């Protein structure tokens, strides 16, 4: 004719075009589909009979881990509370050691105690039931896009329906042909075009997501068509959706794109795509169209008309009815955070990367779809942060100044496991972290290293041991004389206080005269077994009371390493690093280390109970007697810096106050640092101190003059002794 | 399947894509293809037997109307020169009397007339013989296109040869399938693509040039390729190529595109393109695929070289060897010009729009392929730029001076009718035209109407009237006096001089008394019927000896009522103006007006012949005694101008010579422009001045006292008289 020979040509290289389409949809799908970001999660909590936690304190705990409050429980992530116990739906969560399902479990109570954790579903004991950790934060990929991939089955049928409800009918592929006779006979052509009216089924929306730019394509639907003629024809519809419903653009984070239904549940609601309820569904499918100015953040008006526009669509097809719709609408989108949610706990955040650099080096940010498992705390955090936050304003109006900051650091008194961290006055947003970069003068923190030094020495050193204090001139290596005085320029009465007294009251006299009789070597070694950096120590009298430069996490190690009786644990914030295969890429194991004897800190540790009783930190004592806190206090020269380390059941907190310039704060008694710490207390539920004494710890008697007596005494003070008859050679006198 | 549902769906619009193509191929060729500018011709000459012509004379006027002596005619075009006669082909012209072709004929001579026209053909005389005129210039068209439209059979079927030779095989449409697969095979893909190697059909280069645009279509070639399947299924091969002929770029003018051959033909080599030489088709053809670097001008060696390849190809396929072949590359390409031919004749062309303006108003530039016939003479043109060129120069070396201007006008000395017009010294390059531009005081040029004046009342002034020769001094309306005097400051020593005498020698002191008892507002009247423009008379003392400021075209108009025998023709360079369909739009006529009396006339013509012979301009005389030229000199004060009127049998000729800035020329005696105009008569064949004297015109003699005498008498002298019985009246005193 012949616009056939040549009309059949145009056939030919199309199809072709086609085969080379379907060549390299292959190549995106069959393997890496995205770079999938790092997944961090908080502490894994294991719950078990006879556990010392009460009622309240499980409430607490549950809702910091994600789960909600209700009075009948119908969803996983729920929890309901009677006068003795707590029923909850536990999440399913893969777990390292064993993968999970739902579990509809009661907790029962006996105060202060849990006492049995039954599964309502076979009311069978557990000898330990698991709590699914709470997703701290992404570590940011490269290209900018934000995913948590969910399988097709993490997907709710509703949801599903709820989409479906606004973007299709799925009998597709061929993609609605009657849909472009339509969409651009509507018009009534004429160039456009407005509207098209949404002439997409939702293999084309994949496809251009996935695969296509942004605009200019007149072209790009026809050659998206092409393509969802391809995909439909080689993947079932269930993968398309799978694909589909972890690729949709559904906000935006600053610079990171936040995409796919998982991830934005969690940044919009706080809660995993499965936990989700209709109206929340219906907001979440309708911000598709536009995910940018449906934000229920910048402009709730036209997010909480949007929504309503989805339950009213929902409605019109079968699924639902107005009886669940006046109200559906009626509840408010929000469920907001309220948070611009940018970048979640960035001081305790600095250490995971730091570790995860120093574990695994580079070729840890090569992977995919990878589960960072830390040690991070929910409660404590959120208690330290409260505190900051409450207290630094409080400070500011009671003193009057213009700033002042602050710096927290939980670890666990046993393992070094790191369980909060607060980096300033507002950690919500923070780019200087005042708790691995502040490097202050200890001042009196300094003092238990000199007392631990001489209690090391059982047969010289005790409780009981008088010291001078009297005055002091030090001639030093440029003929200049050092003359320290105690804070209040005056000395004892008899020229004399015993061990236990100077350290309870952190006498500055009598700790320089015991520090220069152990000498320097000595003091210096015992601050290397602590786990304090190698080149911070100046080995000079000024030492002994506070001539030394850390940061308040190199504080939490000292402290820690004489909380767990002498046994130096590196401080950490990683658990373990797993590959999305399952590999274990890294496991941490416990490395504690022997640096003092375990009598030596435990006089340290009574004594330091003394101080918080009677001595500088009464103030604190008298608040909560029961906890038997052990602490020191810490005021630099000119109120420069206060501290505060306290010592729980369960953890060590180090607390720093001062300013940024290194002016005065006028606060002295550690009163700056000791109210924040206070404050943290009183933010949660902290654990008793019960010392357990070690072995060759003897409870000896001592008379006015500080001499051991066979019987009575005016004063009981722990001995480390086999045999408490030192009380024979001294009594024989 | 489906690739053949929408396979056979593109087919579809694609065909009626050639159906929107076929709809409007039509609408540009079934009428206006383009803009033709309109064709600018000189006079038509018609050869008549006893016509005063001579062989030189006809050569030179053969040669300057394009034709070409040769020793074998064997091209329309050409002459060839015998001892009595001249053979020539006189080209086929279509000429607006009657449409001619090809005429072989011989002009026989018997010096110095032309005695026979002869058609070589059928021995036989012609009554009269038609000349073809030479083309000037087009008028340049808006959209800068310049064609000259040439039907198909006006193209020799050689250079359709040569065409075909380097561009074609013609057995097309389909357009050589197979060269798209060897034109895109050959360069073995790879995007492209150098060298393709011209894959285009004539009807693939046709539609390119026409219908698209200049690049960035590998789009279009297909495009192209599509038009070029429907124009040769919808028009002939000859057709194909009589659009192709008249639209390939050949050439650039300035901003003026030179395209197809017709008009190619005459920019390089000044000839119709039917009386092309091989060499010189060759070339034409070559140029196509690149007009602008293959240019005679600017490259020759590249260009020469070319030429000498379509040589070389034309010899590859059948027609020619080397016989014809090593002597055709020798031949050098050019036959060119040598002129950069960008505005011919821009002088005279400023009169032809300004008469074309008020003929025609602007209902004129509307039309297409508009046919223009001057009066414009190429002879006389060619030898007044050459007395200016040559002349100038000439004039500054021996008076020694940095710059010098002049201005020559050549009109028709019984029809006005506008020869030649010379703007300035480099007539070449001009864009001030002080022909119509340079107004002037004419100086003793204004002589001539006071004698008119008195001579148009014969029973009162004649020759022999004596006019008072001695001190003047006139009282004017300011109170000064106004005492003009003789250029010699002398005075005749009887006091008293005669009519003749005094025009004859430009006397001053003469012409005012005459002027002033004649009075002003009659010699104002006698400057009114001469034709010089109403608002440049200034009635006053002065105007009788120059303060009249004109210019040279209003000069020639004055003197030409004069030299016509008292008949005023205003000035005129348009004899038609005729549409492409032969409709004559405008058509000039004779309307000649009766200004001054016959006989007034022919008294001032011969007195006029006395300036030449005896007087002020007796140099000229004495070089051609035989012309009897009737003229008249002009110097203003302080050598500001020089000016000449000559008159011969054919024309009137004003010469003037000044500077720009209005300042002294050393030249006085009309020496400047006296010497142009004795380089115009030396570089021409002027006629012989012939005065038939009019009615009552009696041939009388006077006494030395010059009183008319009977017989004899000492003087003869032309009078204005029925009964020379003055002479009795005279003699009985
Ligand atoms: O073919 C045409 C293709 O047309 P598309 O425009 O390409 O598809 C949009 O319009 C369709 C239509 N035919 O009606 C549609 C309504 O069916 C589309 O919905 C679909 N496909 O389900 C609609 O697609 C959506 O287009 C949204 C908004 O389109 C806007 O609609 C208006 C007309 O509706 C125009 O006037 C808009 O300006 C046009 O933009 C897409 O949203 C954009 O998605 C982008 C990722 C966002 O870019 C980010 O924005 C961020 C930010 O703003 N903050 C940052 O700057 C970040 O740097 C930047 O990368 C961008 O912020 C975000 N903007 C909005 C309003 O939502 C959103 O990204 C995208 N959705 C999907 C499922 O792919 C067709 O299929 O119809
Ligand atoms: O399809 C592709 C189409 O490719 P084309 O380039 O569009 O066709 C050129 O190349 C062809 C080829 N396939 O090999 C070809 C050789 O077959 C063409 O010859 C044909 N068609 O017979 C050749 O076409 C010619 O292209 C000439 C030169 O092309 C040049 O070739 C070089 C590669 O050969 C490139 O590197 C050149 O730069 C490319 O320019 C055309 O010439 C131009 O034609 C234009 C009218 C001129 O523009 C004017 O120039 C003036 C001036 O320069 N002075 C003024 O500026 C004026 O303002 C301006 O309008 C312009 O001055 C003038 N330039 C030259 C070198 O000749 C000339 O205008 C034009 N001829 C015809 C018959 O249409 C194809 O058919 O092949
Ligand atoms: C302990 O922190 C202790 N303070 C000091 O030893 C320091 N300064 O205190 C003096 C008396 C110098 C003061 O001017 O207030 C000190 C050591 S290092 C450094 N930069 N300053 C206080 C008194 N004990 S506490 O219990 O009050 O905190
Ligand atoms: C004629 O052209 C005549 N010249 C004059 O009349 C003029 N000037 O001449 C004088 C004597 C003033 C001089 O200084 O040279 C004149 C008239 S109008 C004007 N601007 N100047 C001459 C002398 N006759 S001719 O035959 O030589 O040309």
């Amino acid at each position: 004719w012949l616009l056939l020979k040549l009309a059949i040509v145009f056939a030919v290289l199309i199809a072709i075009y086609g085969v080379y389409l379907d060549q390299k949809i292959r190549s995106r799908i069959d393997g890496k589909v995205w770079q999938l970001p790092a997944a961090v999660y908080g502490r894994m909590v294991n719950l078990e009979p006879d556990m010392t936690i009460s009622k309240n304190e499980m409430v607490k705990l549950l809702e910091a881990t994600q789960y909600r409050q209700v009075s009948k429980m119908t969803r996983p992530g729920e929890f309901t509370v009677q006068a003795n116990s707590i029923e909850m739906i536990r999440r399913p969560f893969d777990f390292p050691d064993s993968k999970e399902g739902q579990v509809r479990a009661r907790l029962t109570f006996d105060g202060d105690h849990l006492a049995t954790i039954v599964n309502m579903e076979n009311n069978r004991q557990f000898g330990f039931f698991r709590l699914d950790p709470r997703l701290i934060t992404m570590i940011s990929s490269p290209n900018g896009e934000q995913r948590l991939f969910v399988p097709r089955s993490g997907f709710p049928d509703l949801l599903v329906d709820t989409l479906l409800a606004t973007e299709d009918r799925h009998f597709y592929e061929h993609d609605g042909i009657s849909l472009y006779s339509i969409g651009r006979a509507v018009l009534a052509n004429l160039t456009a075009g407005r509207t098209v009216q949404g002439a997409s089924t939702l293999t084309q929306q994949l496809v251009k997501n996935l695969f296509l730019s942004s605009e200019r394509s007149y072209w790009r639907k026809a050659n998206e068509a092409y393509m969802a003629l391809i995909m439909d024809a080689r993947y079932s519809k269930d993968r398309i959706l799978e694909l589909y419903m972890n690729e949709v653009y559904l906000g935006q984070s600053g610079d990171n794109e936040i995409r796919g239904f998982p991830l934005a549940s969690l940044y919009y609601f706080g809660r995993p795509v499965e936990e989700l309820s209709l109206d929340q569904q219906a907001l979440l499918v309708g911000m598709v169209k536009g995910a940018s100015i449906y934000n229920p953040w910048r402009n709730p008006k036209l997010a909480l008309e949007r929504r309503n526009l989805v339950l009213r669509l929902l409605q019109q097809q079968q699924i639902i009815d107005q009886e669940l719709y006046d109200m559906l609408s009626a509840r408010p989108l929000g469920v907001q955070p309220r948070g611009g949610v940018i970048s979640p706990q960035p001081a305790f955040m600095q250490l995971v990367r730091q570790e995860l650099q120093a574990k695994l080096g580079d070729k840890v940010k090569d992977l995919s779809g990878v589960k960072i498992f830390t040690t991070f705390d929910s409660v404590a955090q959120d208690a330290a942060e409260k505190a900051a936050v409450e207290g630094i304003p409080a400070l500011k109006k009671q003193r009057k100044l213009s700033d002042l900051e602050t710096a927290i650091v939980v670890v666990d008194r046993f393992s070094g496991e790191v369980r909060a961290m607060v980096g300033g006055s507002e950690p919500q947003f923070a780019g200087y972290n005042r708790a691995m970069q502040a490097r202050r003068s200890i001042g009196s923190l300094a003092k238990p290293a000199t007392y631990l030094t001489a209690l090391s020495q059982p047969k010289i050193y005790r409780l009981n041991t008088w010291i001078a204090d009297a005055p002091i001139a030090l001639r030093q290596p440029n003929g200049q004389v050092w003359s320290p005085q105690n804070d209040d320029r005056r000395y004892s009465e008899s020229g004399r206080v015993m061990l236990v007294d100077a350290l309870t009251r952190s006498m500055n006299v009598p700790t320089v005269n015991l520090g220069m009789a152990l000498g320097l070597p000595a003091v210096t070694e015992t601050w290397i077994k602590l786990g304090v950096p190698k080149d911070q120590l100046h080995p000079v009298p000024a030492m002994l009371l506070g001539a030394l430069n850390l940061t308040p996490i190199e504080v939490a190690q000292a402290f820690q390493t004489i909380a767990s009786g002498g046994n130096r644990a590196p401080l950490s914030a990683l658990r373990s690093v797993i590959a999305e295969d399952g590999k274990v890429l890294y496991q941490s194991f416990p490395q504690a280390e022997r640096a003092v004897p375990a009598q030596a800190a435990y006089l340290t540790l009574w004594t330091m109970q003394q101080v918080v009783q009677r001595g500088t930190g009464r103030q604190l004592g008298a608040k909560y007697p029961n906890l038997h806190l052990a602490g020191k206090t810490g005021t630099t020269n000119n109120n420069v810096d206060t501290w505060f380390a306290g010592i729980d059941g369960s953890t060590v907190t180090i607390t720093w106050v001062g300013r940024d310039n290194n002016q005065p704060t006028k606060l002295y008694g550690a009163s700056g640092a000791m109210s924040i710490y206070q404050r943290y207390l009183a933010n949660q539920t902290p654990t008793p101190l019960n010392l357990v004494p070690p072995e060759d710890i003897a409870d000896m008697g001592v008379d006015y003059d500080g001499n051991f007596v066979c019987s009575g005494g005016m004063r009981i003070l722990p001995v480390w002794t086999s045999d408490p008859q030192s009380l024979c050679q001294q009594s024989e006198m």
